């Protein structure tokens, strides 16, 4: 709390990032260092919320989790302080990268580090609730960093139940969420399954083409992505099995990390 609150004025502010993608976020310098860092800044969303975003953040210390630096939370404007990136998010990196440079061997190292960040909140009793490529960042050398400013705390065998009407990202979304507005740590590993799939096309649209109104129901039917371009037929596996109807039968990040842990250590 205490030892992290620094003033404004340590901080020079300077463009908005991803224009406007993640919000209220400006590239920002912190002077005394003269450290570039990401600074999240608050109409927008509820004043509450913000501070409690703060607090649950310097709880957290990974290094595939994006890092607190320090907040402003004794005069507004709000600001929080987080380590700047330098690449911006996977999707529009994988998108644009070189292949021969982010080869088969770069991927992998990209899902353990993701699955490394997501076995540490299953353990933190945290949920994401937004796990996808465009909220994962990437530093120098495939350094990828999973972003945590929506956590939630929840224990391990509970549910968290979103607010009536909600909006979902359907094609990211574990089927007990979309049909009951269910969440856990399970329908993080559904996500995780798509945001592998992203990884395995470099960035292309989860379920192309298909409407997003028949999504949950061709999931009902046992529907699932094909298996793409180049994906090694184990990563796939892994995938399937993140696409459990049953959540329970879904497999937990300690078991996903471990998988990527081997596979990654031999080749
Ligand atoms: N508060 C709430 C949500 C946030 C989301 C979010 O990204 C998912 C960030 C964030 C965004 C970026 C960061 C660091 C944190 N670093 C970036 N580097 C970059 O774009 N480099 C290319 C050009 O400079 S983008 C913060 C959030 C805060």
């Amino acid at each position: 709390y205490d030892k992290w609150e620094m003033e404004r004025t340590d901080i020079t502010m300077k463009h908005k990032l991803g224009g406007g993608q993640y919000g209220e976020v400006y590239e920002g310098v912190w002077k005394k260092y003269s450290l570039t860092v990401a600074v999240k800044t608050l109409d927008t969303m509820e004043v509450e919320e913000f501070l409690k975003e703060a607090a649950v953040m310097k709880e957290i210390k990974h290094p595939n989790l994006v890092q607190l630096l320090g907040v402003c939370t004794r005069e507004p404007p709000f600001y929080i302080i987080t380590e700047f990136m330098t690449y911006g998010n996977l999707l529009d990196y994988l998108r644009e990268c070189n292949r021969q440079e982010v080869n088969a061997v770069v991927l992998l190292y990209m899902a353990t580090q993701i699955s490394s960040a997501m076995e540490y909140l299953e353990k933190k009793n945290f949920i994401h609730r937004d796990l996808a490529a465009r909220n994962c960042l990437v530093g120098e050398n495939h350094l990828v960093k999973v972003a945590d400013f929506g956590l939630s705390r929840l224990m391990t065998g509970d549910t968290y139940t979103a607010h009536a009407g909600a909006k979902f990202p359907i094609k990211w979304t574990a089927p007990e969420s979309l049909a009951y507005n269910k969440f856990s740590i399970k329908s993080d590993v559904w996500a995780f399954g798509v945001l592998l799939w992203e990884i395995a096309t470099y960035g292309m649209s989860p379920y192309p083409g298909i409407d997003l109104s028949q999504v949950y129901e061709l999931l009902e039917k046992d529907y699932r992505m094909e298996r793409p371009e180049g994906c090694p037929e184990k990563v796939y596996e892994l995938m399937r099995a993140c696409w459990q109807w049953n959540p329970s039968d879904r497999p937990s990040f300690a078991e996903i990390h471990q998988a990527f842990e081997t596979m990654f250590q031999e080749s």
